[PDB]
RNA sequence: GGCCGCAAGGUUAAAACUCAAAUGAAUUGACGGGGGCCCGCACAAGCGGUGGAGCAUGUGGUUUAAUUCGAUGCAACGCGAAGAACCUUACCUGGUCUUGACAUCCACGGAAGUUUUCAGAGAUGAGAAUGUGCCUUCGGGAACCGUGAGACAGGUGCUGCAU
RNA sequence: AGGGCUACACACGUGCUACAAUGGCGCAUACAAAGAGAAGCGACCUCGCGAGAGCAAGCGGACCUCAUAAAGUGCGUCGUAGUCCGGAUUGGAGUCUGCAACUCGACUCCAUGAAGUCGGAAUCGCUAGUAAUCGUGGAUCAGAAUGCCACGGUGAAUACGU
RNA sequence: GCCCGGAUAGCUCAGUCGGUAGAGCAGGGGAUUGAAAAUCCCCGUGUCCUUGGUUCGAUUCCGAGUCCGGGCACCA
RNA sequence: AAAUUCUAAUA
RNA sequence: AGCCAGGAUGUUGGCUUAGAAGCAGCCAUCAUUUAAAGAAAGCGUAAUAGCUCACUGGUCGAGUCGGCCUGCGCGGAAGAU
RNA sequence: GCUCAACGGAUAAAAGGUACUCCGGGGAUAACAGGCUGAUACCGCCCAAGAGUUCAUAUCGACGGCGGUGUUUGGCACCUCGAUGUCGGCUCAUCACAUCCUGGGGCUGAAGUAGGUCCCAAGGGUAUGGCUGUUCGCCAUUUAAAGUGGUACGCGAGCUGG
């Protein structure tokens, strides 16, 4: 028990403030908000209480910054600390009140052709080099390799922990300016890659053939039998309630042999559904978030004639650029983040 | 669509849409697996090497806190470097300073120097003796030292595709 | 202040030393040019197996010092062996410069004695005192060249031709 | 359901007659090229489908299984 | 006797 | 078994979380006063609150409450002239 | 001197079609229907992990267990081979209840209107068309509802003949 008497400490004012809201008689007209208040449990009031004494700390630190003469350093070092301390911590408390797990990084060649294929080479070996000084573990699951350098088409996974709410912010195109090596004169050259980040989902599967949901119809077969064939019931029709998909079989004169082999041909029939809208639903996806790699759509640039990257989501420009093309990009991410989740701290009604 | 033909097809003959040009002759070069005439250790004739082995040295890549920066077809790679243990040093870790290590300006107190001790990895900090004189209308100015404020100094930071 | 530029599964360029008898070793003994030197070059003598130590003349130099050239010639031995070829790597003991040789100097002595038996596809330089081979000096610099820049000794083969 | 055949390198395929596994393409390095192919030189392959047994010893011989290809499934 | 190719920003 | 009375004390518990306060699930179950009362067996609540039950007193006042071995019966038990 | 291995060995020497078929026999032996059985099928019940905010049983019921019926596919080969005409439709029916509608009740996570599930009840009622030879099924539009089964999977000395 090392830190549950703050959890205490955060029971001890809704172990009461609950009562007079639970019965308000304000919030119940509608039938969802009753057992939401219920489910969902007390996120509203403590979260409304944290944010104002958020507000109140947060005035206290901004005072006490106009004065000289006097050794103003370590407790101003100490007011900020506290500042970023309490702002962090009230920032988790309000964004919380997860997806974390591993990616499938792709990356391929937009305008450029050759030079975007070298680029494309530089771009996984950064992302390679950030994943390796983190004890993470990168697998080349396909490539196409690109004639004169490096890949037209690379897919890897990565593998470690927090991996997906690291590298999500990638997805786009990448534009770099520079002179190419593949030319013959001194000209700078513009081009693109893009690059697609995709979480790892569970691909479990279930044999939905439970009997409990088919209906079995059993009839006479039609064609040369003799006097054996019209009165036996030999042909056999499965539908499957759920998924509406019929199968009929009288192909051999048993109906085990009929019913057998119909059950077979539906359950395979019923898998395929599934694969086919996974796979689309998947295809879809990838179109969205991966672009149209033409040098206008773009999440960055990185240009080596003048040492510089900038991020345009962001409008952030840094002049560390072969720092981050040695796998230090975390100075690119961090910002990031604090952006995106700049949005969740207004994202409460 | 019409006419002609056994057929292959012939003859008559548009429109939407799209581009800002398409084209002719001649001029100067460059190029040709076009033609002539020449040259150069360029081939041919020779002699000795390199590619194999061990070591010296420079580069790429990989590693690292850093492995400083630049040259990188011929025409970069025993190159800048005619010489990295400290220094050089521009890189890294850690410890320190803020008109300041290197200059001019203003004011204040001081010959400059020379010996010490203590603490510290050193930078640095603290103390004590030591001498306080030199051209100077005895107005002192002046060599040189500390402190105080800003005009500033400082940059081996970027662009050789601004020079 | 300390460390790094000297790292090391790997690949490339430029060099040095060899794989031996036109040689290795031992003894004896002839023939150069060019250059540097005052916080410098340092003789003679004594000590040390040696790297060097001590004392100490001469020299701002056609005068003193570095500073005995080597390949070469005479005699002996080795007799085709991974060897009396080769000298990498490693262990022990030291010398010098420098405040300071662990990372990371050079040299000396004792011990050790690796790959290497003339090098695939390919590729380079040289037309005469030149290629090939043997020594000597200088700048940088307290110390630290197999690199760079200079100097001499011995001394070829070949060019029908385009 | 019955009968026959097959499972060998990254991919397509040879081969054992019980002690020992190959070929083309592909792969790694170096050459040639201003550079990429074509070309040239040097170099590495695998628990011979799974499982039980006989045997000094099993890719091989003998039972079962999995998957793959083929032929049959007729008289009413 | 052989013998392929050189994207896209200086004009 | 009836018929009357009591049926208590700091545990809004820390334990899981706003809630588990006797009563959804996670450890524990001491102690005090008493003739007696369990850190709660049940109902009932969102926590509540409350209503019971165990235990102990009072009238009545004669038997009473469960298992084991066996004999015979009951349900489970719906079809086509 | 025989893998005369069809191993008491038919000849030294030998394969198929018949829906164009024919004869002698068999219910000693199959296909339709009856019979016995009930693996399969359909219908009930037992225990209660769980799901249902709480809560096993309003409604569902995992892993397992116990029965009923004689509608399906079968197993057997007891009747019929000196003949028991076989699918669907038409006409005409009759019975069981495991009840589709109407009637009467219990519990609901049953406010009302509409539902979920179970118990009693067999009096009467319980569609027309498109496609297909279809039984089955899908579709269009109705209805209080368009029940599930037995009767040689009723019914050709009653019709048809896809
Ligand atoms: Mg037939
Ligand atoms: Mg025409
Ligand atoms: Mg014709
Ligand atoms: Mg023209
Ligand atoms: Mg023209
Ligand atoms: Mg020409
Ligand atoms: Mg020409
Ligand atoms: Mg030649
Ligand atoms: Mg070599
Ligand atoms: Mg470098
Ligand atoms: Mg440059
Ligand atoms: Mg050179
Ligand atoms: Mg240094
Ligand atoms: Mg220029
Ligand atoms: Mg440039
Ligand atoms: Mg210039
Ligand atoms: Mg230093
Ligand atoms: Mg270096
Ligand atoms: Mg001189
Ligand atoms: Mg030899
Ligand atoms: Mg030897
Ligand atoms: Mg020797
Ligand atoms: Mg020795
Ligand atoms: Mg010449
Ligand atoms: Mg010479
Ligand atoms: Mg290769
Ligand atoms: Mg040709
Ligand atoms: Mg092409
Ligand atoms: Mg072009
Ligand atoms: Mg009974
Ligand atoms: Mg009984
Ligand atoms: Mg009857
Ligand atoms: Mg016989
Ligand atoms: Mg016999
Ligand atoms: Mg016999
Ligand atoms: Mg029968
Ligand atoms: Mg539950
Ligand atoms: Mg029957
Ligand atoms: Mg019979
Ligand atoms: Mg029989
Ligand atoms: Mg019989
Ligand atoms: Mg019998
Ligand atoms: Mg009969
Ligand atoms: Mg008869
Ligand atoms: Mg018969
Ligand atoms: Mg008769
Ligand atoms: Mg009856
Ligand atoms: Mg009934
Ligand atoms: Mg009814
Ligand atoms: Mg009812
Ligand atoms: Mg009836
Ligand atoms: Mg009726
Ligand atoms: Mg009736
Ligand atoms: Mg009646
Ligand atoms: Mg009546
Ligand atoms: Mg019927
Ligand atoms: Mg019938
Ligand atoms: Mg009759
Ligand atoms: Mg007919």
């Amino acid at each position: 028990k090392p830190s549950i008497v703050a959890k205490l400490e955060a029971l001890h004012e809704r172990h009461e403030e609950v009562q007079a809201l639970l019965g308000d008689a304000q919030t119940i007209a509608d039938q969802e908000r009753f057992r939401a208040l219920s489910r969902e449990y007390a996120q509203l009031s403590d979260v409304s209480r944290c944010f104002t004494d958020w507000q109140q700390v947060q005035e206290d630190i901004e005072t006490a910054q106009m004065m000289l003469d006097d050794p103003e350093m370590r407790e101003m070092a100490q007011d900020e600390l506290r500042e970023a301390k309490e702002k962090s911590e009230q920032l988790e408390q309000q964004l919380q009140v997860d997806d974390e797990r591993n990616a499938f990084l792709e990356v391929r060649a937009g305008t450029g052709g050759d030079e975007a294929a070298l680029f494309a080479g530089d771009l996984f070996r950064m992302y390679s080099r950030y994943a390796e000084a983190r004890r993470w573990r990168v697998e080349i699951m396909s490539a196409s390799e690109g004639e004169h350098g490096g890949y037209k088409e690379i897919i890897a996974k990565i593998s470690g922990d927090g991996v997906y709410g690291r590298l999500k912010f990638e997805s786009g195109g990448h534009r770099v300016q520079r002179v190419p090596a593949t030319e013959s004169q001194g000209r700078i050259h513009t081009s693109a890659c893009t690059v697609a980040v995709m979480p790892e989902l569970p691909d479990a599967e279930l044999p939905d053939i439970n009997p409990a949901d088919l209906r079995i119809d059993t009839f006479r077969s039609s064609g040369a039998g003799g006097q054996h064939v019209n009165t036996t019931d030999s042909a056999i029709r499965i539908t499957h309630l759920p998924t509406g998909i019929v199968v009929e079989c009288q192909d051999e004169r048993s109906q085990h042999k009929n019913k057998a082999k119909a059950l077979s041909v539906l359950g395979a029939r019923i898998h395929a559904a599934e694969m086919a809208k996974r796979q689309q639903a998947e295809a879809s996806t990838r179109r969205n978030l991966l672009g149209s790699g033409d040098r206008s759509d773009r999440n960055r640039t990185y240009n080596f004639p003048q040492g510089r990257v900038t991020d345009h989501r962001i409008n952030l420009t840094l002049y560390r650029l072969d720092e981050v093309m040695e796998g230090k990009l975390d100075m690119l991410i961090e910002p990031i983040i604090q952006e995106h989740q700049a949005d969740q701290l207004a994202a409460l009604s």
